[PDB]
Formats: structure tokens, sequence, C-alpha cells
């Protein structure tokens, strides 16, 4: 009866959605009192009919930037940078430049002054083209006022972490943070021999889209991974005291609250709201107008534990998927949803919100 009631909750949230929002494969991972539940929905590719299993990789998009979260929280956690550094100071090439007046924190809340969503088409990945746009970067307000969602943003606070650790941030990702995290199909630049398990995407007309290459691409939006591996980093995140101490310390750090924007509390990575709280207004934090204009923070008088009664959520897109990962650290309760298709982030909540209520 419970495995039955379990799947019916499920089916109920995700079979819908699925339908209403044309997702060819979708896969659930939920994490319930310390026990692992996989649901598994259509296919990893239309054109084969591979099915969607928990080892099926998906783009998680900006849920990467949890993970660049987690390797900035390892810098801070072996006292090789602080998070009130000016951000040149971790970078030569930036020195003399606006960076100079901008914490390594406002990098990493967006907050450093209207760095712009994207990096424009213009920029390739090419270090020199990146270190000339953050070169030239002119802040249009002050620092620390205003919060303007930021891969430019985010992707120099993954880089200079990694810089003050002394090597490259997609090194430092495959060499010591996934096998510390325990992540085996987890992946920047995907290997040959994994290919096989590397879901299509699909945009308008199903045309089939895997990211290509950007500017910061591995620190903002670079992840592919299965349902099986992002809950195993969901049950890292609720069990931070099962690593060895310094990983412990490095996923703390991104549970701390600096400013708040409506019902939404900005952490490293995170974005944290009470529990409970309306569908509608979990919908509104995760809204369009949230991912594409500033608004101004109220910044909290100390750093906020991002625990007991609260949700944590990220939602990450590409091109040709849609990801969305919340937890309840008072509760012991994670939820995965990983889909090949960019479907909005509504109905993503949706889903969730669904499930969490049903449990
Ligand atoms: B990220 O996934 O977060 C994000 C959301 C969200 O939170 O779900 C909504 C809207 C935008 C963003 C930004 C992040 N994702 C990307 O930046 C998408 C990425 C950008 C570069 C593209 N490649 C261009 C092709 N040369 C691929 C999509």
């Amino acid at each position: 009866a419970p495995a039955d009631r379990l799947k019916a909750l499920v089916d109920a949230a995700v079979q819908p959605v699925m339908k209403a929002n044309d997702i060819p494969g979708l896969a659930v991972a939920i994490s319930l009192k310390g026990e692992p539940h996989y649901f598994s929905y259509g296919l990893a590719s239309k054109e084969d009919g591979r099915r969607v299993t928990p080892e099926t990789l998906f783009e998680i998009g900006s849920v990467s930037k949890t993970f660049t979260a987690t390797l900035a929280g390892y810098a801070l956690a072996q006292d090789k940078m602080r998070l009130d550094d000016r951000a040149s100071q971790h970078w030569p090439a930036l020195q003399g430049s606006r960076f100079d007046g901008i914490s390594l924190l406002d990098l990493a809340t967006y907050t450093a002054g209207g760095l712009p969503l994207q990096f424009p088409d213009s920029v390739q990945k090419d270090q020199a083209q990146i270190r000339d746009y953050y070169r030239q970067w002119q802040p249009t307000y002050a620092p620390g006022s205003q919060r303007l969602y930021s891969n430019p943003s985010i992707g120099l606070f993954g880089y200079l972490a990694a810089r003050s650790l002394g090597q490259p941030f997609e090194r430092l990702m495959e060499q010591q943070v996934f096998p510390a995290l325990g992540l085996e199909q987890t992946h920047l630049d995907v290997p040959e021999a994994a290919l096989a398990q590397y879901a299509q995407g699909y945009g308008k007309d199903d045309r089939p889209l895997r990211v290509g290459p950007g500017p910061l691409d591995a620190e903002g939006y670079g992840v592919k991974t299965s349902a099986a591996d992002l809950l195993r980093f969901v049950d890292a995140n609720l069990h931070p005291e099962r690593l060895d101490r310094p990983w412990a310390q490095a996923l703390d750090a991104t549970h701390r609250g600096y400013y708040k924007v409506g019902d939404m509390t900005q952490g490293l990575g995170w974005e944290a709201y009470d529990w409970p709280i309306s569908l509608k207004r979990l919908q509104a934090g995760n809204s369009t107008p949230m991912a594409l204009q500033p608004h101004r923070i109220a910044r909290l008088p100390a750093p906020q534990a991002l625990e007991g009664q609260r949700l944590l959520n990220k939602t990450g897109s590409t091109n040709g998927f849609g990801a969305y990962v919340a937890f309840v650290p008072g509760r012991d309760l994670g939820l995965v949803i990983l889909a090949n298709r960019n479907y909005p982030n509504a109905e993503r909540v949706k889903i969730a919100y669904a499930i969490l209520s049903g449990l």
C-alpha cells in the first residue's frame, strides 16, 4: 500500500504536468526519512525510444550554481578566501577594474551592481574575451543594493574561488568536489563511455538541444547528472555532518541567508522560503520577473541559518532541459525533478508542491 500510495501521489503530480507541457521524459527522486525513492517517466530520446531511468543524464542548468557554491564553501572552509574579500584580490587581470570595489559575497548573491543575466553574444568561451569583458564592466548601481540574477556574477565568484585554491574550476569539480560528494554519474564534460545515458533535450518544434560551449559555462550551468546522483547531493545537503569535515563546512556555507527579496532568502546557490508557504508564493519567488528584473534587497543584520521549517530550492534551465531541486532540512525531505524540456518554472514548482504536500 505505501509503495502504491507513494507511486499514486507522484503519478498524480507528474503525469498531468508532463502532458500539459509535452515533456518527453522526466525523472523524480525523493529522499524520505533517509530512504531514496525513484520514479521515471517517458523517453530520454524520442528518436530511439530509450526510456528515462534514475541513471539517465539530464542538463540541470543553473542548479549547477549550487555545486559552484559548494566549491566556494570549500575555499572558505580552507581559509583561501573570505566573502568580504574584494574580487580583484583573487585575479590580477581585474586589478584597477571596478572589481576592486566588489566583494565575493556581492558576486555570489547577484548584488555586484547590474552584471547581466548572460554574457553578451560577443563573449565566447575564451579566457582573454572573459578577462576583457570584466575589465571594461561598470556597475549600473551601488554594489550590495539590487539583486539581478546573473551568470557572469556567480560565474566569476566560482572562477575566483577556484583561483583561490590554485587550480582550474573544472579540474577541482572533477578531481575533488564530485568524489568528496560520492558523485560518479555527475559531469561537466560527459565521458565518451557515458554518452549513451545523456538524454536528448527538446525545444520549439521538438528541435534537439544539448548545451553548447559558453563563457564560464561550467560555473553557471554546465552540470549533467542523473536523478540518483542529484538526490545524493541533496542527501549530502540534508546531512553535511556525514561528510569529512572540510566538505561538511563547504555544504554548511551554502545554508546561510544574506538578504530577502519578497518571500525569498538568498544564500550561496540556494534560495530559501518559510515552510509551509502557499504554492502561489513559491511560484512567484521562482517567476520570470525574479530571474529578469532587478529587485532592491532587504539585507539581514546577520547571516541567517537556512535550516528547520524552510524549503531550500533552485531551478535550472537550458534550451532543452528543465530541472528543479527542493529540500526541507527540518523534515529530512528532499526532491529532484529532471526533465528534457525547458518547461515553465511555475509547472516544476506545481509538481514539487503536490509531492511535498502529499508527504
Ligand atoms: B539558469 O539555468 O537559471 C536560469 C533560469 C532558472 O532559474 O531556471 C531561468 C532563466 C535563465 C536562467 C539562466 C541560467 N541558464 C542559462 O544561462 C541558459 C543557457 C545560456 C547559454 C546558452 N547557450 C547559447 C548558445 N551559444 C544555453 C542556455
